[PDB]
């Protein structure tokens, strides 16, 4: 297990998965936050340079909210109508006044079904 961590920021992560091309598809990432006059701002980029940041328009859109009641806050990602473009690597940037904190997923993109089923090769159920 290669993987090592100590007491994070970033809360939660941006689990990457998998979304169908046309379909819909939306990421969680959480941070700890302690101020409230202040607020961390997220980017989402893609790719080498490619920056969702501005490819939030229509095919995608970003979200983002705060909890003074934890004084956390919950940034999300809507991808609408996810094409095969936007499969690859994903990266996340969190600057905040106290710390900054950084992470990356993986997102697949799959054809969405469109003509009848070809032969197939495998067991079934129900």
């Amino acid at each position: 297990g290669s993987s090592g961590s100590s007491g994070i920021l970033f809360i939660e992560k941006p689990q990457g998965g998998t979304v169908k091309v046309g379909e819909d598809i939306t990421f969680i990432a959480k941070v700890k936050a302690e101020d409230l006059l202040r607020k961390p701002t997220i980017k989402w980029f893609k790719g080498k340079w490619m920056d969702l940041a501005s490819k939030a328009g229509k095919h995608l859109q970003l979200k983002e909210t705060f909890e003074r009641h934890s004084r956390v806050y919950t940034f999300e990602m809507q991808i609408i109508k996810a094409k095969d473009n936007f499969a690859g690597n994903y990266r996340c940037e969190v600057t905040y006044k106290d710390k900054f904190d950084s992470c990356s997923f993986d997102l697949e993109v799959h054809e969405s079904t469109g003509t009848t089923p070809n032969i197939d090769s495998g067991p079934s159920s129900g």
